[PDB]
RNA sequence: GCCAGAACCAGCCCUACUGCAUUAUCCUGUCGGGGGUCAAAAUCCGGCGGGCAAGAAGUGCAAGAAGGGUCUUGGU
RNA sequence: ACCGGCCCUCCGUGGGUUGCGUUGGAGUGUGCCUGUUUGGACCCGAAAGGUGGUGAACUAUGCCUGAACAAGGUGAAGCCCGGGGAAACCCAGGUGGAGGCCUGUAGCGAUGCUGACGUGCAAAUCGCUCGUAUGAUUUGGGUAUCGGAGCGAAAGACUCAUCGAACCACCUAGUAGCUGGUUCACAUCGAAGUUUCCCUCAGGAUAGCUGGUGCUAGUAGAAGUAUUGUGCGGUAAAGCAAAUGAUUAGAGGCAUUGGGACCUAUUCUCAAACUUUAAAUGUGCAAACAAACCGGCCUUAGCCAACUGCAAGGCCGGAAAGAAAAGAAUUAGAGGCACCAAGUGGGCCUUCUUCGGUAAGCGGAGCAGGCGAUGCGGAAUGAACCGCUUAGGGAUAUGUGGCGUCAAAACUUAUGGGCUCAUUCUCGAUACGUAAAGGGUGUUGGUGGAUAUCCACCGGCCCCGAAAAUGGAUGACGCU
RNA sequence: AUGCAUCCAAGUGGUGUAUAUCGCAAACUGAUUUCUGCCCAGUGCUCUGUGUCAACGUGACGAGAUUCACCGACGCGCGGGUAAACGGCGGGAGUAACUAUGACUCUCUUAAGGUAGCCAAAUGCCUCGUCUUCCAAUUAGAGACGCGCAUGAAUGGAUUAAUGAGAUUCCCUCUGUCCCGAGUUACUAUCUAGCGAAACGACAGUCAAGGGAACGGACUUGAAGGGCUAAGCGGGGAA
RNA sequence: GGGCGGCAUAUCUGUUACACGACAACGCAGGUGUCCUAAGGCGAGCUCAGUGGGAACAGAAAUCUCACGUAGAACACAAG
RNA sequence: GGAAAUAUGAACAAAUCAUACCAGAGGUGUCAGAAUAAUUACCACAGGGAUAACUGGCUUGUGGCGGCCAAGCGUUCAUAGCGACGUCGCUUUUUGAUCCUUCGAUGUCGGCUCUUCCUAACCUAGCGCCGCAGAAGACGCUAAGGGUUGGAUUGUUCACCCACUGACAGGGAACGUGAGCUGGGUUUAGACCGUCGUGAGACAGGUUGGUUUUACCCUACUUAGCUGGAAAUUGCGAGAA
RNA sequence: UGUCGAACGGCAAGUGCCCCGAAGCCAUCGCACGGUGGUUCUCGGCUGAACGCCUCUAAGCCAGAAGCCAAUCCCAAGACCAGAUGCCCAC
RNA sequence: GAGUACGACCAUACUUGAGUGAAAACACCAUAUCCCGUCCGAUUUGUGAAGUUAAGCACUCACAGGCUCAGUUAGUACUGAGGUCAGUGAUGACUCGGGAACCCUGAGUGCCGUACUC
C-alpha cells in the first residue's frame, strides 16, 4: 500500500529530477502520453480543449495514468476510437522520497509526481467539431482523478496548433502555411 | 496658618465669526429625433443662441487680532 | 643614525634584518580599591584513599570440660523350639531391640497464610499451620582463629542493630568543571548565549557585546541613509526552437540500415549539483584643507640610447564656484587613541528565504526584529502577536481595539446601501490562531446563447458533506 | 622428608605433621544400576634437552672513560605426552520400474566432524510445533514424533525404588472459594472518666471550559457557595 | 537518550547558500594520508576527441591518405 | 680578537667526550599533539527532566472509519448490494516520530470491583429501501433510554473453541481505578539450563523461589446534628402573585 | 472429662460437645408491588405556490421513536413561604 | 582610390557559395651548389624570377546560417517595503517603488593607428 497522496500535494521542496546524483528512482506508472489518433494530420480534428490547472500542486504520475486509462475509456464508449486525440500536457520530472526526523533522515527514490502551475495546461484533447459535447464530459470525469482544482476550457486555436480558428482558413488557402507534422509554421521569408 | 463663594489680572487650553481661487461631462434658450401617454410633460441624443446653478457647490487653500475653561497654572 | 646578535655583498658614503635596544632619563617607597594566582580560600556537601589502634558478650568455625533429648510405631542381626529334605539347604512360630528409620512433646528451626501488626509489644515481633526431634543433634562456661584479614556443608553469608572490605581516632575544613545558599538603600550606565582553540560538548582560555578610568588640538580621520560617477555578481525569472543532462510525439530524407535505428527541421515537457541572457535586493571605490591642480629648481649608485622624458622624496611660486548650475544631499554629525576589568559563551519566538521530515508546539540554517531582561494599553485568557516602549503627578489629545448589557463610549447613531434564516456541541461573529473534495429546483447577482419561456456557465451568503468519550462555551447573556 | 602444599617482616621461625603413599596436599563429578564415544591442531600443563636471552667472566683498540669481540642459564623456538586439563565435535549436489522417499554415489572441508542415548525436556527461535490422549470446551497435562535457532556423555549422558515445607497436572472425598449472600460471638471502632502523642504543615482548600511549563485551589469567562459540627470514606490534594 | 553502526574528529571540489563575502544539519554528490628523474624546467615542431571519402590480404574495428573538426580530447588523481 | 679566527665545561692548559647556537629529520590521523582492556543483576556518589523507559501534549506516516469519480461485479443493468484505478478526508482505543512537563520520585501490566461518559447501533422503539413473495436477511435513518452473560486453556490485552441468549456492539475517563485489593506477570539479591565470552559475566532466551507501608488533615461524596439571616448580619433603604 | 464426699443443685473446658429451639434479623432460598400525559426527530402525508401544470414546504397543517419534557415517585423555603393555624406575650 | 609590413579593439571582422580584381606589392611559382632540416626540398632552410591571377589576399553579391544593434514581447515574469488585506488553505490581488528574458521584427555586415609605397 503506497502513502497517500495528502502528503505530497504541496511543492515544499526543489526540484529533485533523475540526474547522475539520484539513482534509484522507479518507472513512473504513465508511459503512453498520447491517446487516440496521433498519427493523424492537423486539419483533422479542427477543436482543442484544454483542462487547466488552478492550483499550484504536485500531481502523482499514479494520477496522470488514472485520469488517462478513464479518458479513454468514455471516449471509446460514447464514441469511435478515430475522433479523439487527448496530449497529457504534464511530465512527472519530480522525484519524491520516503524515510522507510531522526539519525539520517534522507529518503530514497518511491514514486515521481509532476509539479505543476498556475495556467498550466494538463490535459488537451483535439477532437472534431460535431463529437464536441462528449469531449467536455470525458474530461470533466478525468479531473476527478486530479488533486486541486481544475477547469475545462475552450482554447481559441486550432486544435494543437498556434493559429487561431478564426484565423486558420485563407491561411492553409493562401498557402503561407507549413503544416509539418501535429502543428503548423506560418512561412516567414529568410 | 481653616472652609467656601464670587470678582479681576496674566498664562495656557477650548469652541463661535471666513476669505481667495475653481466650475463647462455644467446651466438656460428654442428647432430637430426620440420616447412614452387618454392625449404630453419627462428620461435620452443632436444643431448654435446665450450664460453666474452664485449658506451656489459637501472642491482646492484658508492668515477671519472673541464667548467658555482653568479644584486644567500663578497672582491680588 | 647609533649599540648588541646574525648574516649578504659587487667590499662601499652598500644592502637584509633582529632585541623585552638608544635617540636630554622616570624611577622608587608607601597608602587604597580592583583583577589573576596560591593557601581551609565565599559557605555547606560526596562515593573514596591512607596511617595507627579496638573488637569473636552478636555471630562464623575448631578445641577443652560439663549438661540436655515425654509417649508411640516399625521391627535388622544373633538366639530358642517346631516342620520339609538323600544331601545342599529351605519353611514356619517366638525371642531380640538395630536405624544420620517413622508419628509425636520439650528443645532447635521457620513452610504457608504473601494472616495480624506495619508512627508495632517488637529497628523483624504475634498467631495458627509447618521442618526436625538418637543425631553430620541441641546447649553452658572456658579457650583459639580477624580487617585486604578471619571463618564459612558456600548464601559474597557472618565478624557486637555496621560487611562486595568492621569499628574508633587521625591525615581531614580530603577534593568537587556538580547541586544548594550568599545579609543595607538610592543613583548613573547596562549585556550574552556567538567566533577560535582545548581528552573539549554541564568547563575554561580567546575575540565580541559591557562598565570604569581616562587621554587628545570641540565638528577633526564621522555615518547600519541617499544622490551622481565607476566597478563586482549569476539568485529569482527566462530557455530547451542555443551547449550539456533529461524527455514525449508526429513530419520524411531513401538508400544510411537492421529484427527505430540513422539524418534534417520542428514539437510536448523539465533541471539544487545545466545554461546563451539576466533582475529586484545587495556590494566595492571616488566625490578639494597632511589632499589633488598649475609652472620653474635641488637630489637619486631608480628607468630609458640619451634627457629636456619617466619614477621617487623634498623645495619655490601660483590658483583655490572650499566646491557652480543641472531635483544636486542630510545629520539630537566632537574626530582620533589607550588602560583596567565584569557577566555571558544552554538560548528561544516571529515576517520573509530555506534544508532534512508524511508530519510535528520537529530538527537545522540566512537577513532583520523581538522575548530573555519589561512592564503598560489592546486581541476575554496567552513570554514572543497589535499598539506603545516605562522618574513622581495633573489637564488635553490620540494610538491598537472598540461603542446592546456585563463595561467607559452610537441613553441599541444616520435623515446610508445591499446580503443572510441555520430544528438537540444548538447559523454567524475581533487578524496571528490550529476542515476538504464534492453536492443543492434555498436565495441573491453575473456572463454567453437561443425561441414572456427555456439552455450552458460563473460569483456572494446559507444548507448538505460534518461522528467521540465530566456539563460547556463567538468571553457570558443574548442578537435575526 | 635433602619432600609436597603452605604461613611468614625476620630467626636454629610456623601448619597439614603426635604424620609417613590403606598417608598428607590440590582439583573435579555427585547414591546405586547402566554406560562414559571421537578430538593433542588452539590454549594450558608436562617431559627429553641448540637458535635466541641478562648479569658475571674473558680478550683486544685506545692516554683513558667510552667502545668492540667472545663465553653466557632457566625461558620461549624445536621435538614428544596429556581431554574424568580448558574446551570442541562440517557444507553442498544427484540416485530405486507409479510418486514420494533416499539404502547408494559424487564433491568440498576439519584437530575431530556428535557415538550410546535423550527431547518442544527447567534446554525449541519459529511455537499456542504436528499426532494421539484427557474435557462439553484445555496456549495447560501425559504419551509420541524429531527438520534438535542452540540436547548429548564425570563441562557427566540415560535411568531410577525410597525420601522432599521442591515445580506441575488430573481424579475422589470435601467444603461460603464461588453462585449469593445472611446471621451470631469475643475484641475494637463508637460514648464517657483518667491520660495523651505523631506523621504532616509555604499559604490555603467548590467546580466547567479556555489559555498556560502543552492535567489549575489561586489567572480569563461562566456555574455554585449561610455559618458551624459528628461518624464515615478512600475520587482529588500530579497526599 | 546511551549502546552497536558510523565520522559529520585534520582536510579537498560541486551543491545546500538565498547573483560581494560569510552561513548549519550522522544534509546531497564524490575525494584525501598517495603519485612522478619526469608525470619537474624550457625551447622548437605539431593538433586533439570524433566523423566522412578512399587504399592487397584487411571485416564495425590493424595501418596509409585526404577533408571537416571551438576542444566535443588531454592535462597521475575527486570535482570545478 | 679587530673589517677578519663559532662558543662553553666558570683555578688554569692540551687531547678525548658532552653541550650550546643554526637548518632539517624520527610523531603525535583524538591530526593546536595524555602513555591506556573489560565487567558489575552486589553495586555506590554528585547530579540531570540539558536526557531515555510509564501517563499527558503535538503530529498521524502507520493503524482504525468514510466520502467523491465510475472501469467493472450483479443473466439484463455502473450504484439493490458492491466497487478497482485515482482522489478528498475524518479518527486518536494502535504504533512510529519527537523531547514540552516531571529523575530532592506522579507507584510502570492484566484481572477483580464500581460509577459515569461517547456513538462509528449488536439487542430492544419507530422507520425508509432491496436483485424485499413469505420466512430469514443486506443497506440506511432518528435515536446511547435500557440491556450487552456462564465457561475450558493462557499472567495475559488479544486469540480460540463449548454453551446459553432478544443480543452477547466498539471505545473513553493519567493505556479510569495498587494509602481499593490481588501479585499471576514484568522489575533486584539465590539457583538451573541453552547459546555467547579466555574470564568476571551477558541474554527485548526458557525455568524456579522471591517484605505491596501511612489518613486522625483540606476538599469531594455518604449519612447525622445545631443555627442565624431579604441592605442576605447593618439603614431607621418602606416593593404583599 | 475434671471437680464440690455421693445423690440434689451445679460448676470448669475463653459458649465442652450433640439434638430440637422462640423472638429478632434475613434469602430471588420465601413473599408483595412496580402507573400517566404531551412535545417533535426520522418519516409518511394534507392543502399549496414559486414555475398558468407538478410538487410533504416555501407560508401553513396532520399523524408520530424505547429519545426529550412533565405527571406519579424521592429530597425539599439559602426558593428565605404577608401559606394557613393553636396558645401566650408585645403593640 | 588602394597594397605591404607592425598593429589596437577582437565575428558589424565569422562560416558557406558565387562574382570581380587598374597599377604596384603581396602571393602561388622555379630550384637544390652551399647554410639548414626532413620517411619525403611536402612543410622547412637556402638560391632564384620563366609563368599565372587558377588559388590565397582584397572587394562585391545571397527573403543565406551566424554576429551586432535597436524594437516588440512587456510595465508581462520576478522582486524591495506595507497591511488586525482576501482566501479552510494553496496562493492571489492591492499599495509605495525597481523592472527582465528567449521567440519575433527591423536595421547593417568591421573600425581606428604608425611607417613605406602605387
Ligand atoms: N543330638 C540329639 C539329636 O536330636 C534330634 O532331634 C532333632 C530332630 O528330632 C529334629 O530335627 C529336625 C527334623 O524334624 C527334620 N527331619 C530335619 C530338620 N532339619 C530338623 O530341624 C532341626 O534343624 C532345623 C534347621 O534346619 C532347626 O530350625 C530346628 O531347630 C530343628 N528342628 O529336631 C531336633 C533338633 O532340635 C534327634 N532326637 C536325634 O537326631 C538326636 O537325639
Ligand atoms: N628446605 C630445605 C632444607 O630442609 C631441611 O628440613 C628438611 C627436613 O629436615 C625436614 O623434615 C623433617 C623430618 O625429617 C623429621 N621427621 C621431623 C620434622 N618434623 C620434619 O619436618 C616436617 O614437619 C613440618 C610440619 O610441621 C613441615 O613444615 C616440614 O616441611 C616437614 N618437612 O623438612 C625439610 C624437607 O625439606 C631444613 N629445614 C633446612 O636445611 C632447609 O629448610
Ligand atoms: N554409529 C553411528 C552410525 O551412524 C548413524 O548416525 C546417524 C544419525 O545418528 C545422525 O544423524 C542425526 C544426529 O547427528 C543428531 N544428533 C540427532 C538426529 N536425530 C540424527 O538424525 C537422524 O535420526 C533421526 C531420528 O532417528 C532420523 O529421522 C533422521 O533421518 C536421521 N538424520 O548421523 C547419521 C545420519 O543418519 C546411526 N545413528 C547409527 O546407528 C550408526 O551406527
Ligand atoms: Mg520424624
Ligand atoms: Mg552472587
Ligand atoms: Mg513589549
Ligand atoms: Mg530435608
Amino acid at each position: 500500500a503506497r502513502r497517500p497522496s495528502r502528503c505530497y500535494r504541496f511543492c515544499k521542496n526543489k526540484p529533485y529530477p533523475k540526474s547522475r546524483f539520484c539513482r534509484g528512482v522507479p518507472d513512473p506508472k504513465i508511459r503512453n502520453f498520447d491517446i487516440g489518433r496521433r498519427r493523424a494530420t492537423v486539419d483533422e480534428f479542427p477543436v482543442c480543449i484544454h483542462v487547466v490547472s488552478r492550483e499550484l500542486e504536485q500531481i502523482a504520475s499514479e494520477a496522470l495514468e488514472a485520469a488517462r486509462i478513464q479518458a479513454n475509456k468514455y471516449m471509446v464508449k460514447r464514441a469511435n476510437k478515430d475522433v479523439f486525440h487527448m496530449r497529457t500536457r504534464a511530465h512527472p520530472f519530480h522525484v519524491l522520497r520516503i524515510n522507510k526526523g531522526m539519525r539520517g533522515a534522507f529518503g530514497k527514490p518511491n514514486g515521481v509526481c509532476a509539479r505543476v502551475r498556475i495556467g498550466q495546461i494538463l490535459l488537451s484533447m483535439r477532437t472534431k467539431e460535431a463529437y464536441v459535447p462528449q469531449a467536455f464530459e470525458a474530461l470533466r470525469r478525468a479531473k476527478m482523478k486530479f488533486p486541486g482544482r481544475q477547469i475545462i476550457v475552450m482554447s481559441k486555436y486550432w486544435g494543437f496548433t498556434n493559429i487561431l480558428r478564426t484565423e486558420y482558413e485563407a491561411l492553409r488557402d493562401a498557402g503561407k502555411l507549413e503544416q509539418r507534422g501535429t502543428h503548423c509554421k506560418l512561412i516567414a521569408p529568410k
